[PDB]
């Protein structure tokens, strides 16, 4: 169940690079994001993310916003909706009130809390076949 998994964001170059204080952006790699992304060990639909085996860990800000920073939390409960067509949404598990689609930007700024919708970057994300069907 669990591989070398990544998020590529298909808004042109390679994004698989997460920063310690909290920050996602792009990066080249053979499926490896920081070190080795793991998303899976949960129920169909209902995945946690994980950045780096040991070290890292993958969780949602309550405002808008995706980090890194080992932080044990239900906020690192996502939810993955992967369409076959080379593209899966994600959302906030516990957050369902507000499933507001991630998505961020070469820059590494991510965009959630600004207003996410418009634009492929708000549904377009590739990653890995790896889950936990
Ligand atoms: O209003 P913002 O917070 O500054 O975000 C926008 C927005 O991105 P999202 O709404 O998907 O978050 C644009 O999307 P559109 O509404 O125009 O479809 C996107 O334009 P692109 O579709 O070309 O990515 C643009 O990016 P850019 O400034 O490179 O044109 C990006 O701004 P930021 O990249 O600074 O977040």
């Amino acid at each position: 169940y669990k591989k070398p998994k990544l998020l590529y964001c298909s808004n042109g170059g390679h994004f698989l690079r997460i920063l310690p204080d909290g920050t996602v952006d792009g990066t080249r790699d053979r499926s490896d994001q920081h070190i080795q992304l793991q998303l899976s060990a949960e129920s169909v639909g209902e995945v946690y993310i994980k950045s780096t085996e040991t070290g890292q860990y993958l969780a949602m800000d309550t405002d808008g916003l995706l980090y890194g920073s080992q932080t044990p939390n239900e906020e690192c409960l996502f939810l993955e909706r992967l369409e076959e067509n080379h593209y899966n949404t994600y959302i906030s598990k516990k957050h369902a009130e507000k499933n507001w689609f991630v998505g961020l930007k070469k820059n590494g700024s991510c965009k959630r809390g600004p207003r996410t919708h418009y634009g492929q970057k708000a549904i377009l994300f590739l990653p890995l076949p790896v889950s936990s069907d």
